[PDB]
This record gives structure tokens, C-alpha cells and sequence, in this order.
């Protein structure tokens, strides 16, 4: 699949062929400086949102946090907090998502950072979006 380049925040997107067991999706952009306390990269059933597999939600907010979690046919399930903070308002990241059998594991800046389990069956995904106070240089796939 050809990268999206620059894509306007807030982006949804097709991944073509779906999730697949060691697909790797590239997100690679900017923490907005002053636009914000949130963002969010999903990865969903379609282009509604009521059904994200896999949400990843860093907050500058509390000291820092990170929030992963699923929302299934429109409610959220019980939230996983990682209290760490890989990310810094106004700079660069590389985010790195590997899709496995039983999770997913993300990578920011070269180190793995989080593992999610999978809640949902992950091949039904085919849509990532991202919103929040980022902006996107590119999205791509491997
Ligand atoms: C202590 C405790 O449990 N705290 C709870 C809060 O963490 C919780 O806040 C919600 O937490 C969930 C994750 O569990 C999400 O982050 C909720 O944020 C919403 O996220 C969605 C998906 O990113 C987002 O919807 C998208 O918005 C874009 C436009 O930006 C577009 O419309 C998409 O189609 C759509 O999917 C939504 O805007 C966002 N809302 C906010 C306010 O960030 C987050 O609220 C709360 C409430 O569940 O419960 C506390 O108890």
C-alpha cells in the first residue's frame, strides 16, 4: 500500500487488505506545541468510530499518561493506563505499530513501548484514523 503523505488531521484511512499478523503501520508527524492535551491514533471497523479494535490515546495531562483501550458497537471497555509519556508537545515522533497473533505491540522513537491484547479479532480492522493535537507527515505500510 502507497503511504498517505501529509494527510489532514482529522484522517481516517483504508488499510488495504485489513490488519494482517506482522503488518507494521508507520505514523510519523509532530505533537501540536500549544493545540491541546490529546491525541489519538485508532485502528477500526470502518469509518464510524463505534467499533475501534485499538485505541491509542496519549494525554498530557495527570503527568502524563497513555491510554489503550476498545470500544465495541459504541462503548468503551475498561481503559490499560501506561503512566509513562513517550512523547513531548511541539516535538517529532516515529510510531510504529506491529500488528502480532495476540497483540499489538507499539514502538515510539526505536523502542517498544506498549503491548496491547487483542479484545476484538484483529483482521475485521480496516481503517485507521487519527485526531487530536498532532500533525501527520506521512502514514504508511509494510
Ligand atoms: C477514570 C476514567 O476511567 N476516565 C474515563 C475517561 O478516560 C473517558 O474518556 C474517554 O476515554 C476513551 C478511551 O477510554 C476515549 O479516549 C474518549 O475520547 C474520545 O475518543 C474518540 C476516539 O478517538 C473520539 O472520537 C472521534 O473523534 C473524531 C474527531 O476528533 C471523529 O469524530 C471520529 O469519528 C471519532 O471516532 C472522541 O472525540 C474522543 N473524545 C474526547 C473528549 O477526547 C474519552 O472521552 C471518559 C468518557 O468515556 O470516562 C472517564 O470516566
Amino acid at each position: 500500500q502507497a503511504p498517505y503523505l501529509s494527510p489532514a488531521v482529522p484522517f481516517s484511512g483504508t488499510i488495504q487488505g485489513g490488519l494482517q499478523d506482522g503488518l507494521q503501520i508507520t505514523v510519523n508527524g509532530t505533537v501540536l506545541s500549544s493545540s491541546g492535551t490529546r491525541f489519538a491514533v485508532n485502528f477500526q471497523t470502518g469509518f464510524s468510530g463505534n467499533d475501534i479494535a485499538f485505541h491509542f490515546n496519549p494525554r498530557f495531562e495527570d503527568g502524563g499518561y497513555v491510554v489503550c483501550n476498545t470500544r465495541q458497537n459504541g462503548s468503551w471497555g475498561p481503559e490499560e493506563r501506561k503512566t509513562h509519556m513517550p512523547f513531548q508537545k511541539g516535538m517529532p515522533f516515529d510510531l510504529c505499530f506491529l500488528v502480532q497473533s495476540s497483540d499489538f505491540k507499539v514502538m515510539v522513537n526505536g523502542i517498544l513501548f506498549v503491548q496491547y491484547f487483542h479484545r476484538v479479532p484483529f483482521h475485521r480492522v480496516d481503517t485507521i484514523s487519527v485526531n487530536g493535537s498532532v500533525q501527520l507527515s506521512y502514514i504508511s505500510f509494510q
